[PDB]
């Protein structure tokens, strides 16, 4: 079983629904999550939502009976109420996404689930040391987003629609081999639009000096491996 | 969706979330640590069969409790400073008991060597000592008439350097849990049994009244209310999960 699966797992694991008849996985991706989803509940009662079409099409082919849809969730809303909105790893990228939960809870039905996991990594190493890259070089006039809200601002704007409301905090533990390890892991995890403004030319200096600062940030352990740390925070509500 | 909610205990909520962590379909030898009256044990029973557990702890009522409410099931009586199994585990489950055992780490380490290979070292301890309500036990303790009257969990990768020589592999996660409350007061009342005793304890009777008061004065300035105003305790919780090499 895959450690990057394991936040999405825990997640469903605080799904207190036996059955689900309309459920959506938001922010499927190309559907690790939804699978979790539909080998939990069924393959024909969850839909896959995502703004991305290339994600769509590889989650519509490793769930071929399952039903996909594109959408931002900004604005998205289901064409019947729901009882499951599950949302794994997608609402950071959303603006505002604490009101656009609350209007969401809006399309469930009574004792429908809203279930969402957010990474809470911007004030990791990893994190710091992509500004004090960009900032620390020659590329930095080119870098010339919000932290997650504390849980009870999640109790604020949901406890007024559901009958309960759960909120914890995980600081997992990843070893890695090394620097290099962490590096390429950040790739998928925002180091990506930092390599995009320092420019092509720049990336072999912007890493560099980036592995640099993540080998000094994160000490090895007995057996040479580093440690990284992935805090993530959960939401779970049932709507009244 | 009303009639297919099924809402678990929330009382043991970090010993399922162990559990669930514990990679054994099944369980010949498991045993339950500091299982107290037999909540944690009743986890392991209901998981792995009551005939496959026994609980132990170093208090004879808490025993008794257990004993009471699993007929069918194994319970003994030892410090777990040194206790080891009479037969090799495939189980060493402890929730909640760690923290109470002097140099926990290594008693840990040597508890491996009594695990089989493939065996599952399963342990949570609560890390509340830097919250707000621990905070305001000394400053209570500090800074009254009774002042004269008056250790934390190690980083994962302690736990990594005590274990993963013994392991195949070993998974540390922390976890901070929210608990709604009703008023300060239900944060006093937790708190009694949460590490409030020994204070008051030190401070004497005739002190009490006047250490609780100022205590919860404290407690109300600094746990912010919610919009519905509610007060909201975290409980911060250190998992380590080790799988014997
Ligand atoms: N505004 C938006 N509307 C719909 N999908 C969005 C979105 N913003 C980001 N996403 C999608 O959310 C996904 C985040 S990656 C997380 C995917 C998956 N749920 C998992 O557990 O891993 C991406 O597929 C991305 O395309
Ligand atoms: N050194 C020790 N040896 C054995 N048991 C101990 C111990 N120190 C504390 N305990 C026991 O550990 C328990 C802690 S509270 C009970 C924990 C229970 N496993 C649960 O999940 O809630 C008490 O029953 C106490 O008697």
């Amino acid at each position: 079983e895959d450690e990057r699966t394991r936040p999405a797992r825990d997640l469903l694991a605080q799904v207190p629904l036996e059955r689900v008849l309309n459920g959506y996985d938001l922010g499927c991706g190309p559907g690790n999550s939804t699978e979790l989803l539909t080998d939990r509940y069924g393959v024909n009662v969850i839909t896959g939502i995502d703004s991305d079409d290339d994600m769509l099409e590889k989650a519509a082919d490793r769930l071929p009976n399952t039903n996909f849809g594109k959408a931002d969730l900004a604005t998205w809303k289901p064409a019947q109420k729901a009882d499951l909105l599950y949302a794994n790893a997608v609402f950071q990228w959303v603006p505002d996404h604490l009101a656009v939960l609350s209007q969401l809870m809006d399309q469930l039905e009574s004792g429908g689930v809203l279930a969402v996991q957010m990474p809470d990594n911007l004030q990791e190493p990893t994190h710091i040391a992509m500004h004090e890259t960009a900032d620390g070089g020659p590329w930095k006039d080119a870098f010339s987003r919000k932290p997650l809200p504390p849980p009870s601002d999640y109790f604020n704007a949901l406890s007024p629609k559901s009958s309960r409301v759960d909120v914890w905090h995980t600081v997992y533990n990843h070893p890695m081999k090394d620097a290099d390890s962490i590096v390429e892991w950040v790739k998928g995890t925002g180091l990506r639009p930092y390599l995009a403004a320092a420019g092509e030319e720049n990336r072999e200096a912007f890493l560099a000096d980036y592995t640099r600062r993540i080998a000094a940030a994160y000490p090895p352990m007995a057996d040479g491996r580093l440690l990284l740390r992935f805090p993530r925070l959960f939401v779970v509500a049932v709507k009244k």
